């Protein structure tokens, strides 16, 4: 059972969850520090992005030169072993890091982001540990020649950079600020994870609006105005940070890192004029992106079911797992090019053919000068490098048909199993360069049947990979826009992205909502389904428990009855009069102050405020098992009116569950009161309005 | 009185309201035709707008040929009758058209989309008149060289095209197809209007992400991912229509239209490097553009409050209030260029110098050859073509700052003046035009002492007067990435914007809250305010009259009391038994359809669907007077109970405002019931919770 997470403002004067109604410096002190969180979610989120990309490119950018100096020497097998065993040294680094250290940091934590910002209370998520693993552990997978990025863990990294900065840093080494007491709500740690998620899009794709719309349409469930500025001005010195870094280390400063433009996959060299014969094969790549978008899909969870089986055997089998998987990938990159026959260099191409080093397209793996193998063009590079080789303006037919369906379909495999790894693996890359294999595959086949370039059916088949895996629209059409820069490319961008959304969602669900129902996280979806209209709220807790109530003054035995005896996270606090739902959190924190009196007496607001201040009543740092409550103790009475959220959301008793669930959706939910058409009758919550748990009680509806 | 929308779901399957509650035909029916309506909201925006540049290129383009002609042959004074007749010809036939045929199309329509989006039922705004009139007023006053553009009033021809789509035609005009009987919504109508407006942000900036990002981030008060869906694929539809038709009339198959690029303004053939010299003049790009926004958004509120007082004293008093305006703009930007003494033409910047024409940057209009004026370059030119000669790539030091002061204070005045009259007006190009004066102004007084271009200057100070002016961030910038297609000038453009909202919202609102108060239209703000927590609903609706409810088998004589003597538009149905809230419209439609009985029976629901299709409760052509109810008919009863939202969102007694508030604009309510903690005692509607009438109610608080 994962608790949900309390959004919900008690307006009580005792609790301040309001910050418009503290004081005139306190109202300037929050404004100024959610503001200077957000740079510095930028600042620190672009300077661990240059970090991770400094390293991943001097790592993986030495290994290549040193298995190319052995390539070049003709050593085809000490080339093999240098570059099988430092992938084999790097995936081992970031998996004893993640299985022994923080196993949360395993996959990209974006399933487990657009949880938490449902209200899902995941936990060990934001850490410091997990943030750490995560950047040494993306640090190792990328630059172990794997199928994924940094780029889905980045979008965990800037949101665990965003809790740390938001609470003050790790648990149990805070610093004990006076003025990061307003950012203890769960409302203002959930504009937090969402402008820190916002910022990891950003670094991911050096994509400032793509990272806002990344935030607004996927992982965010709700939205305001004043989150988006903030989020907003986290990604704009996201952008600022790394581009100054690749201002700078760019006369080789740092190592290998810098030597490449400010603009990821820069495509923006080549015309994009409409024409009525490519209206078929755009479609087609569409087509084929939902359809293969969906199979993936399908695929996946069938291989994370297979992954689960290994991930619950033991920690040693996750290692086991993943260096068989880097095994397979490193030997698997290296092998395969011997597979293509060398094609002879082009001179109606304009730049460089035989072409040798770490980077750079035209790769000359095993074969004469002048010649150039096309297959290690993509596969003895790094994944970020040979998407550029793919989405080259002006290369037509430099990859041919066998070498294309050769990377295609060993991406499509390295993309089933290197996903459910125990590295912070991720999903952009690799459906990608899926998507970029079979959409230069579909440019390479109308040989000049067609005059959009192959290296921009590229970007359509990538861009329809993500729409049939992911189901976005708008998010993966502004990041495609901020990589390749082309800005005619875009109508039909969002074309392909429509219709591989379209025909994607035909089969099956999107690919963070099948990790959701993976990992067992209860999220909350917008839309109700047309049999709760003909359920009601009052159907639905007949088939309940029955309410576990409190009185306004009740006993300490009766709080103990409710606090040992039920696992419920709110009360409603009652006596003929239903005051409203004091908290469990705060059920344990007048337990632990001991504040008891010896008769039945509403206290007066002055008793309170004694005894609790807005910090105490903020703070979670109580557990119910260390409250030794005495005998004589427990005929004592505690009033619990203070503590009561007296203005709790409420449905009737003949309100329907589909407006219900609208209501606890809409407006950030944890109980939702039940009252009749006993002054309560029911309480809702997320388990009751889900519509799974809904079917195992009523099996009749649709 | 404006009425509010009615957005709620009636439950009942009587209605069908809900669209998967239909036949699997019917729910095949809607999800086609609401994409069928998306790509035709796409087409005929496109189309329009099409044919809108089309009109404006060729009627601006042949009068500025004609005034160059007399320049050209150094007649000065019959150039100047040619220009200031042809501009108060144009005006002329927009002012007879908007203040004798459609006065709903005057201004931009985009403070009344906005309005209607957030549920308040504007009249008259989207009609056929009104959309044709826009056309042919926008095709009339862009070409008469005014201070507006046709960019805010496409988005209220989108959105016109979008309900005329909808509807199926105009009024009294429409298609009785069977398959438009599922958009006879008010929330399916909300969806058609949102597409619209994001259609025509589009169509205003060819701007295919900017619009859907301005609809959600202005006039879209509630948001569905699925709308978003065909949002993006309206504006899809658009921009491709658009740049086909830029790729047709490329060779002059259009008169004069089609002589340029697919991206308006477009700057991208410049390097964007940030260095730490130009922080200072960007930060004082977004300070003094959100200084001047906030001083334009005052003066502009002055402006029209004094352009209401000529709006009311009649219908000639318009036109020669609009006539004289634009008898002052030809006047001003003929006859100052004048002032201007001729910058001779410099060898080092790239293109042609010595230009005559309709068109193009360095004008020679009243100099001698090898000269050219940089006033005239901007005056005397068509509005969008003055964009582009201040945005320009690699020409520095082109304007002096004395004309660059002239054009800035000219484009302040024109600004405040063209915008209030009865032409189809708009604030996208005037604001777009002052902060291009002021933005190359500072980027000539940094004489060396900074590396981005004059013309980019332009951009950041053409960003900051329009977020000075209108407070929003992301939209606008995906409106300048896709005008601008600079990139890399993005971040750059990001942090001007947001300097700029956050100094504009020091002083004022946003321009369109300013309209929006000014018309007098009751908005529904998002965050409620910090004493909304203190005040109770209870004691908010003891500050009220009682509560006119019914029965739930009322006779007919009550249902004609509640229906003459309030103006109420929803009723508690009751009997000790809440059963929820009929209706007006139901009322008025069970008295014309006669569904009287004799006793007082709760009828079957076969006696029901006899006497109402769902077709037959959609339809609001009901006017409650043209019923003569006999007086032995009003002794008969009406059964209320089918018609009745029997699952109404309610509140308790003991709810406060604020939260009342959210739920009121969370789910899109029009009437919520306060019940107790007489089974209701309350029923709030959006004048209620608006934080003005409860101000003048309750005094004493914040
Ligand atoms: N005070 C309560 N009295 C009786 N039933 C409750 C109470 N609170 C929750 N429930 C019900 O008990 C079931 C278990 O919910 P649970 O114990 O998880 O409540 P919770 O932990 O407060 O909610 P969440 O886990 O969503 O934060 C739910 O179906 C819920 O409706
Ligand atoms: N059935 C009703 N009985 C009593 N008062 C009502 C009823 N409906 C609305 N009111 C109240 O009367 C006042 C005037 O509202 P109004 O007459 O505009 O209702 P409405 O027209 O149904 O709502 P809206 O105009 O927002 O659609 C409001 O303050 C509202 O709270
Ligand atoms: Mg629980
Ligand atoms: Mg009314």
């Amino acid at each position: 059972h994962i608790e949900s997470l309390d959004y919900e403002i008690n307006e009580n004067d005792l609790f301040k969850h309001d910050w418009r109604s503290r004081s005139k410096a306190q109202v300037f002190q929050y404004i100024f520090l959610k503001w200077t969180l957000a740079c510095l979610v930028g600042l620190f989120t672009g300077l661990i992005a240059t970090l991770i990309n400094l390293a991943v490119e001097n790592i993986a950018g030495y290994k290549l030169l040193a298995v190319g100096y052995y390539i070049a020497q003709d050593r085809f097998w000490t080339g093999l072993m240098v570059f099988t065993g430092a992938n084999l040294g790097l995936t081992l680094v970031a998996t004893v890091l993640v299985v022994y250290f923080a196993p949360t940091a395993a996959g990209p934590g974006i399933p487990e982001i657009k949880a938490y910002l449902n209200g899902i209370d995941t936990p060990n998520m934001f850490g410091f540990t997990t943030m750490m693993v995560k950047i040494v552990g993306s640090i190792g997978a990328v630059a172990a020649g794997l199928d994924l990025g940094k780029e889905g863990p980045l979008v965990h990294i800037g949101s665990c950079i965003a809790s740390l900065l938001g609470q003050g840093g790790p648990d149990n080494h805070r610093i004990k600020w006076r003025w990061l007491r307003y950012f203890n709500n769960d409302r203002d740690r959930r504009d937090l994870i969402t402008c820190g998620s916002a910022s990891g899009v950003c670094a991911a794709f050096r994509s400032p609006v793509g990272g806002v719309l990344f935030a607004l349409e996927e992982v965010a469930t709700w939205w305001r105005s004043a989150l988006l500025w903030r989020t907003f001005f986290s990604t704009a010195v996201v952008v600022v940070v790394l581009r100054a870094f690749i201002e700078i280390c760019n006369s080789g400063k740092c190592g290998l890192f810098g030597s490449g433009g400010l603009i990821m996959f820069d495509v923006s060299h080549v015309e994009v004029r409409y024409h009525a014969a490519d209206i078929i094969p755009v479609t087609l790549i569409g087509v084929f992106g939902g359809i293969l978008g969906s199979l993936y899909n399908h695929l996946l969870h069938k291989v994370l079911r297979l992954y689960n089986l290994i991930n619950q055997k033991g920690k040693i089998h996750k290692v086991l797992l993943s260096l068989g998987v880097s095994l397979f990938t490193s030997v698997c990159l290296f092998g395969l090019p011997f597979l293509a026959e060398c094609k002879p260099c082009d001179p109606s191409i304009d730049e460089i053919c035989p072409t040798n080093g770490r980077s750079g397209n035209f790769k000359q793996f095993n074969c004469p000068n002048g010649y150039y193998n096309d297959l290690s063009t993509l596969l003895l590079t790094t994944n970020d490098d040979a998407v550029r080789n793919i989405f080259s303006s002006n290369t037509p037919n430099e990859f041919g048909m066998v070498s294309l369906w050769i990377f295609f379909g060993l991406y499509c495999i390295l993309g089933l199993i290197t996903f459910g790894i125990a590295t912070p693996s991720g999903l952009f890359l690799p459906i990608i360069l899926m998507g970029s294999a079979y959409g230069r595959m579909l440019g390479t086949a109308m040989g000049s049947y067609t005059n959009i370039d192959q290296g921009l059916y590229a970007v359509l088949g990538a861009a329809s990979l993500m729409a049939g895996s992911m189901r976005m629209t708008v998010s993966l059409c502004v990041i495609f826009l901020e990589l390749t820069n082309n800005l005619l490319l875009l109508p039909i961008t969002m074309f392909v992205l429509l219709i591989a959304k379209t025909v994607g969602d035909s089969f099956n669900l999107s690919i963070y909502e099948i990790i959701l129902h993976l990992k067992g996280l209860p999220f909350l979806e917008a839309n109700p389904e047309p049999w709760m209209r003909n359920l009601t709220v009052g159907e639905l807790n007949d088939a309940k428990p029955p309410v576990v109530t409190l009185n306004g003054v009740e006993k300490v035995a009766n709080i103990v009855d409710v606090l040992r005896n039920t696992t419920h996270n709110a009360f409603p606090v009652l006596d003929t009069e239903l005051h409203g739902l004091i908290l469990r959190a705060h059920l344990v924190k007048v337990l632990k102050k001991r504040w008891f009196l010896n008769e039945k007496r509403r206290t007066e607001e002055w008793e309170v405020r004694e005894k609790f201040t807005p910090v105490e009543l903020a703070e979670r740092e109580d557990n119910f098992d260390d409250v030794a409550i005495t005998s004589s103790e427990m005929q004592l009475y505690v009033d619990l009116h203070p503590l009561t959220n007296t203005t709790p959301y409420t449905v009737v008793q003949s309100m329907s569950v589909a407006k219900a669930l609208v209501l606890f959706r809409s407006v950030g939910l944890r109980h939702l009161l039940v009252v009749p058409k006993s002054p309560v009758i029911g309480i809702l919550t997320r388990q009751d309005l889900r519509a799974y748990n809904i079917l195992q009680a009523f099996p009749h509806l649709d």
